[PDB]
RNA sequence: GUCGCAUCCGGGUUGGGCUGUUCGCCCAUUGCGGC
């Protein structure tokens, strides 16, 4: 089937998909950008329709792999697109159903936490970092949704083979508690400087919300709070760069480096 | 005195400062947001004019400091903004012009040297983290522009009092030069991993856009380091590889040793 | 600010929030111009 007016009434639809609303109403989500479906892909996800652009190639088509397919207009396309510049090849999915009851961790795991986090860049630069350090399982609490455009895209397609969980924030710290993981919580303001914890064992790092941070409670359960310092004017670190720096500090540690 | 209506000539001429030639015509910028027009004011630049909104604070007109102080309608805010939903304290702000010639850097400098044009997005949030790991010098390309939208937004406000300075391309080879300052050069098929640089004695990162490094500067390069990606991503940010860098000489400063 | 015009029930065509701001982002809800 090709399509070609913007107005076309499978492309309203197709649109509406950007907002968290419509995916959970629909059950389905948009997945733009031809790494990005090729992740999902091989994720095991489930493909319900491939679009293709114009300047999509041959091989393109043959990932439907029985899935419909349109072809779109540039200008349909633009539509569609979460992009200022559309990708060429993009997917509609059905969302996956994933539980933390099937997953287990080994003896030294490294988990991160995220508590509250708004914006979805912050959230897919998070996962990219994660996928990098070989994080073992990302809990995200009560943030913004795991297939919002943005994660997909700042993910680089991570999002979907990553062990991420998305969690009430009571079923976090009930999950945490079961599996008696250190928790190690990120706050500017910490006693003990990141690099003085040591990581090599299990450990979960506490990352807090843009604006207001980790809440007071989630600290004190936290048996030690780490900060990384702050050598200039900004009072803060992007959350993003905080899990990051955490990730690979805990990856140099389990590499052979000692704590300071 | 209040300015009401979106199509007052003076609301024309501060949305006008959206565009970068307009701020090179007339050596001003717009900093919108509280916490940024504080940091400019804390860096030292010179406020021409406060813009304040229907919500802004008692304290806010006091930032002023003899600056004409405009109130805007949330009309003619809207216009100014670079946002859906503007802040309620925005500064029109003098446009610095700083030169490297004078810079005088110490015995152990942290020095980040981005290579290319990154996005606008990409380097306010490099230039934060090179705020928070006190980087001693920023050097970005000559056309960068550091007073965008953009810029200030990501930064947080950092890039105001931040040492960065575009230069050309000799120009920064120049400078580094006769510091004699070791040259790190990061990319994902570097020799040796980044812990392994040793950093206690002054160095210069060099990273590439959102892009990839020369290749004159990575060979001229004492080391060249990659940050270890053990899943299905190639790369990071450039952001996050920019903090995780600096952080690490930090971290070498701060007592630790090279892996 | 204000004035048409739509549209919806005369009365509405919204509130808020944001340490990544860009075809900005998030959250409750329930339009298009002119000067
Ligand atoms: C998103 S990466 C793009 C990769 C870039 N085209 C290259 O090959 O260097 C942008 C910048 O981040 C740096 N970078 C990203 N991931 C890195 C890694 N794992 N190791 C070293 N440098 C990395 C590179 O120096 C690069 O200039
Ligand atoms: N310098 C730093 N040290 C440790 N964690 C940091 C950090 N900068 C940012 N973070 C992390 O990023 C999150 C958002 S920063 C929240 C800022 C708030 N003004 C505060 O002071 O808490 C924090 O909750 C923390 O998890």
């Amino acid at each position: 089937m090709r399509i070609e007016s913007p107005q076309n009434p499978r492309v309203k639809a197709l649109a509406a998909l950007k907002e968290r609303k419509e995916r959970e109403r629909t059950g389905r989500f948009l997945v733009e950008g031809r790494r990005e479906v090729e992740r999902a892909l091989e994720a095991g996800l489930s493909l319900e329709t491939l679009l293709l652009g114009p300047k999509a190639r041959p091989e393109d088509r043959a990932l439907a792999g029985g899935a419909e397919v349109l072809e779109l207009s540039e200008r349909a396309l633009a539509r569609v697109s979460a992009r200022e510049n559309p990708a060429q090849v993009l997917g509609v999915f059905r969302l996956p159903r994933r539980s933390l009851a099937g997953v287990t961790l080994g003896a030294a795991p490294l988990v991160l936490v995220l508590l509250g986090l708004e914006k979805p860049g912050n959230l897919g630069a998070i996962l990219r970092a994660a996928d990098g350090a070989g994080a073992d399982l990302v809990l995200v609490a009560e943030g913004v949704d795991l297939f919002s455009p943005q994660v997909i895209r700042n993910s680089t397609g991570a999002v979907f083979a990553l062990p991420v969980y998305p969690v009430a924030e009571e079923e976090a710290a009930r999950f945490l508690e079961e599996q008696n993981l250190p928790l190690v919580a990120a706050t500017p303001e910490g006693e003990r400087l990141y690099w003085e914890g040591d990581y090599r064992g299990g450990v979960a790092f506490l990352l807090g919300a843009e604006d207001k941070g980790l809440p007071e409670a989630w600290k004190r359960r936290a048996q030690v709070r780490v900060r990384i310092p702050m050598r200039g004017r900004a009072d803060s670190l992007n959350v993003a760069v905080t899990a990051a720096l955490l990730l690979y500090e805990a990856l140099r540690q389990r590499s052979g480096g000692a704590p300071l």
